[PDB]
């Protein structure tokens, strides 16, 4: 599914997302913007580690999720990586909560350190009622 921009902003909301660990809903939006544009189905394959990039958020197969294909790989999301790729985000929500739950937070995505990072990013929620 390919979100609308609003429509994600408020179903991140109900999901607990604005201000999890400090960070605001307006870069959540920022993040899956960058990632997938707005984009659950979205997969990008590393072919420099052998390594996928799951849904939404554009969650790695090495640490976070399993897809039995990538080596030497840990699920720390305790999912499958086909849970990253469902129209319900509910469950890629759970694990971008534990990705934030580390030391870097939302500095784990580098996208989010390239067009989010001090920047202005009211434009992500603005009129989504949030």
């Amino acid at each position: 599914k390919v979100f609308e921009r609003c429509e994600l902003a408020r179903t991140l909301k109900r999901l607990g997302m604005d201000g999890y660990r400090g960070i605001s809903l307006a870069n959540w939006m920022c993040l899956a913007k960058w990632e997938s544009g707005y984009n659950t189905r979205a997969t990008n394959y590393n072919a420099g580690d052998r390594s996928t990039d799951y849904g939404i958020f554009q969650i790695n197969s090495r640490y976070w999720c399993n897809d039995g294909k990538t080596p030497g790989a840990v699920n720390a999301c305790h999912l499958s990586c086909s849970a990253l790729l469902q129209d319900n985000i509910a469950d890629a929500v759970a694990c971008a909560k534990r990705v934030v739950r580390d030391p870097q937070g939302i500095r784990a995505w580098v996208a989010w350190r390239n067009r989010c990072q001090a920047r202005d990013v009211r434009q992500y929620v603005q009129g989504c009622g949030v």
